[PDB]
RNA sequence: AUUUGGUCAAUUUGAAUACAGAGAUCAGCAGUUCCCCUGCAUAAGGAUGAACCGUU
């Protein structure tokens, strides 16, 4: 959760600051995809000796508060169709839901462009 | 393109039993040190009071 918390504070700070020009530098881009999958890799390590195949997006960037870690994406996440099914009990039954295509959102859309 | 990072311990053994592993939480009081006040003692050191004359 540190960890998440520290990498956000991170990601945050270079975009609050350099808002605009982020998007332009491509090597910092990269960086900032490679860094977000470091940061994954390190709780998949922590998590398991070996690595899966795929966590959800879920775990990582569900907030804080719902009991992720609560990343703020830099990256095009792609959540499954697979990791977003439900179910619910009721007296009726069990009622599921199954399923365009979803994207974790990322920081760049939320931090309004210095000029 | 495959795979290692994945062994419960403990006990009874000459695999079975176990099955994660064995005081908690709340609250007093005293002591320790330093400080302040208070009463007493001990030394020291003052300050002062009390009629009226004394002793070979």
């Amino acid at each position: 959760t540190k960890v998440a918390a520290k990498w956000n504070t991170s990601l945050i700070s270079l975009f609050t600051y350099f808002r605009e020009a982020i998007v332009a530098t491509e090597p910092l881009l990269d960086i900032l995809v490679k860094g977000e999958t470091r940061i994954q890799n390190r709780v998949k390590l922590g998590l398991n000796s070996k690595m899966p195949t795929r966590f959800p997006p879920a775990v990582f960037y569900t907030p804080k508060e719902l009991g992720g870690l609560g990343m703020i994406s830099a990256s095009h996440i792609l959540i499954p169709a697979s990791d977003l099914s439900w179910s619910k009990q009721t007296d009726t039954g069990i009622t599921h839901f199954r399923a365009d295509e979803k994207l974790i959102p990322t920081i760049f859309r939320y931090i309004t462009t210095w000029e």
